[PDB]
């Protein structure tokens, strides 16, 4: 009933776009934030034409690069000067740390090998490239950008919007994570130890794991030190984001703050429900689709 305002980052396509669609249709006013201005503008255009001209006021595009303090800073001023309030933050902007060399479809063989780690719990530490048709590349620079967006970007956007969110009588923060965040994949036992702590976990300790991983990664010691052979930066940053979700969950008890692993409209249903979470929903939990 009460008019609400939401930001969804990385929302010009994919699941984010569907999150935006579903929030706007429930009467929420959505800020569609995207790394590129025109794609965000075009995404807004398609949503109102799909939803109806009566939603033109309920969807707004604003450019947002989460790795860029000035982009983040510009967005807070925009929400401040146009609306004055914020009730929902959905952190969906994210990077893989990976690309495919050669046949792009071999990626499904790499992803397949990872999900069989779920049904055996035996996390292999030696790299195994399923085909010579394609190769899953994980460069040093992509690992920095991946960590910088998935961890530091989300924290930067979250901390910048907390002051506005705290004037909500129901602030909701939703962090879009990934199944690869599961600790079954953390072959490095120290890092797994840090991430698993429920008491005495600090952001400084999280940042030490990220910095330590990036340094063994520079040094070419990914395998020496038992770091994941594939999706390595991706797994560590999204696992870090899960742990960070719990940290700020405990800091702000009046908020409901959660992470969720997510066609795209159905996968968007789980994060959208958490953005409209009743005041009694949990806080600090990792949901796979539906719990």
């Amino acid at each position: 009933a009460t008019k609400r305002y939401a930001v969804v980052t990385g929302a010009n396509k994919g699941i984010g776009f569907e999150i935006c669609k579903q929030l706007a249709s429930k009467g929420i006013t959505v800020i569609l934030a995207s790394r590129d201005e025109k794609r965000g503008i075009e995404a807004r255009e398609r949503l109102i034409k799909e939803l109806g001209s009566e939603f033109g006021d309920y969807v707004v595009s604003q450019q947002l690069d989460v790795a860029d303090p000035a982009s983040v800073a510009a967005l807070v001023d925009f929400i401040k000067t146009k609306f004055g309030s914020l009730d929902i933050l959905v952190n969906n902007a994210g990077l893989n740390g990976t690309y495919m060399e050669g046949d792009a479809s071999v990626l499904n063989d790499y992803v397949e090998a990872e999900f069989k780690t779920f049904q055996s719990g035996a996390a292999k530490t030696e790299p195994y490239h399923p085909k010579a048709t394609g190769r899953l590349v994980e460069t040093v620079e992509h690992a920095k950008e991946c960590i910088e967006t998935n961890y530091y970007g989300s924290k930067r956007v979250t901390e910048a919007l907390i002051p506005l969110l705290q004037q909500s009588d129901s602030p909701r923060i939703v962090n879009v994570s990934s199944t690869l965040s599961s600790l079954v994949f953390q072959t490095n036992e120290w890092a797994k130890g840090v991430f698993s702590s429920e008491e005495g976990l600090t952001e400084e300790k999280l940042e030490e794991v990220l910095a330590e991983f990036l340094k063994d990664f520079i040094d070419g010691k990914q395998q020496e030190k038992q770091w994941p052979p594939h999706f390595s930066a991706y797994k560590v940053s999204k696992a870090a984001l899960n742990a960070y979700t719990r940290i700020i969950a405990k800091k702000y008890p009046s908020f409901r703050i959660n992470a969720v692993c997510p066609t795209d409209a159905e996968a968007a249903e789980a994060p959208v429900k958490l953005a409209l979470l009743p005041q009694g929903g949990p806080s600090g939990c990792f949901f796979f689709r539906d719990e």
